[PDB]
């Protein structure tokens, strides 16, 4: 599509949708006493997840991959309830064009001090279920009803169905995976990770991601250089860890255009995009 | 400052009060029919802040996508009236700039990353933004006031001065804002190609704060026209080339008259908690010409 193309696509009604999702969710946020934030794109440190760089100044700058590292910063700083509509960039191959991928998005990211996994898994359904209720009486269509879904570990998921892909075509309510082996920041005890992510059916796949996370400075440390990560791309973070002032939390991060894509029901996410950003392919608008 | 020195902080009550700001600016568009967008921070083209009175001609941060270059979003302007011409009529975004200013311009007023709430509304008159503004910002101010226990500016329309104006009777803007005590607007100001011009009269306003703190918002009226728009960047010294996929859209008549305005979210902060620079409303500061430790 060129530039013309892309501006002349119908979009009116998932722009109104979200406008609704967005309306909704904010507002979930800001009714439980979370503090709105605003976002950043440009820090030293980024979610590990290469990230794109700038120079600032003449000092190297990561374009943020997610705001992870920052929203624990937040609580460190005595925040206690956050969340921010954060933009994210993330440039994956061709490969990820699947329809549910996009190389600019947004995420509703927020944070909890002292939250425990099930906690926010609570508050995620919470949020869902009566969103999806609103849904019904926007787009006069019935979505899933489930007040609490089923709760799957990741090695389930790899031994009945193979994938999270394959789980989400088989499924026709939302459900969980945890248990999630990921990065550093994600909190893991005894071997059990405290992670959780919420998977859309029907195909629609994830739309959700969090989990409980490390606060303590050598369980951080040992974790990257056991991922052969460079601490010195973590150090003002590992700082303020070495200082002891990260405290427990947890939090989730929610993908506003997968979200509107589920609800309005669209093929491709690029759909809900007024102007899409399409993996491996670089955006003429 | 260090890491641990900007977590130290205390900005409780600027995060707090932030807000109950972005909570009422939101449901006021909402509450209007407006629409919803999510921000872009990647494209071939931005706004090119210049001829600008109040820049110094900076360059947009760049950076390749799949080996193509692209600036990160010195402000949605460009955007806005793509949104426009996609029929949707009256927009609104939450959206981060990126301007990589000089310390000439770290004044307490500048973050080299801030948020403006960024509307435009299709078929729109300057008159029209101006007032809408000032019922936003009057209704704004009264909330406050029961937020803060302290009192605001009680001006439910503001006076309207012409740039050329301010440059005689005050010097500046800058000096405008230290003599006045209730907000005001100046119009007129030569400026981007896209804000509308018609036979030397530039139809766009700033509202400026008072008390020093200087402007808070600006918008205007918008060319549509492809030849008249071509013509602006030309005389510019600008080049056709920065806004390529952009100029196609207007070659092919799409563009619609329509008229809109940026609102500086932590200038709004600042200017309500009373800070003496914008940093303190920041959990992350970003002073202009300094890179920032988190
Ligand atoms: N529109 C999107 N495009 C790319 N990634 C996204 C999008 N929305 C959310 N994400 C993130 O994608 C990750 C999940 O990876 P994937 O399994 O490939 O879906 C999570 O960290 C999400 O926060
Ligand atoms: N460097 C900055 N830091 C904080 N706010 C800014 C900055 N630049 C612009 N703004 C705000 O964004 C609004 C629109 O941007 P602009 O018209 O480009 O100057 C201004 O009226 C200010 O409220
Ligand atoms: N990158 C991610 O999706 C992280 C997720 N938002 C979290 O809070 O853990
Ligand atoms: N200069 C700018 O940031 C553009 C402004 N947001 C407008 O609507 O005119
Ligand atoms: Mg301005």
């Amino acid at each position: 599509m060129n530039a013309v193309e892309i501006i002349s696509r119908d979009i009116y009604k998932a722009i109104d949708i979200q406008t609704k999702i967005l309306d909704y969710m904010t507002k979930f946020f800001t009714d439980r006493g979370f503090k709105w934030l605003l976002p950043i794109m440009l820090s030293p440190i980024t979610d590990p997840l290469r990230p794109a760089e700038v120079d600032v100044y003449g000092v190297r700058m990561r374009l943020t991959h997610s705001m992870i590292l920052h929203k624990q910063l937040a609580i460190a700083m005595g925040l206690e309830k956050i969340f921010v509509l954060s933009p994210n960039i993330r440039l994956e191959s061709r490969r990820k064009d699947d329809g549910r991928h996009s190389y600019e998005f947004t995420q509703l990211d927020f944070e909890i001090e002292g939250a425990k996994m099930k906690d926010v898994m609570r508050l995620i359904e919470e949020l869902i279920y009566g969103l999806f209720r609103k849904a019904e009486e926007w787009t006069g269509r019935e979505f899933p009803r489930a007040r609490h879904f089923k709760v799957y570990d990741y090695k389930d998921i790899l031994e009945e169905f193979g994938s999270d892909e394959k789980a989400s075509m088989e499924m026709e309510e939302p459900f969980w995976i945890v248990n999630i082996p990921r990065e550093f920041y994600d909190r893991e005890e005894n071997g059990v990770w405290k992670n959780y992510d919420l998977i859309l059916p029907y195909g629609y796949g994830e739309v959700s991601s969090g989990g409980e996370r490390e606060w303590e400075y050598e369980k951080i440390v040992a974790k990257i250089r056991a991922a052969g990560l460079k601490e010195d791309s973590f150090r003002p973070y590992l700082e303020i860890a070495r200082a002891g002032k990260l405290k427990p939390s947890a939090g989730a991060g929610i993908g506003v255009e997968r979200l509107v894509r589920f609800i309005v029901g669209a093929k491709h996410i690029a759909e809900v995009q007024p102007f899409p950003r399409v993996p491996g392919i670089p955006a003429v608008i």
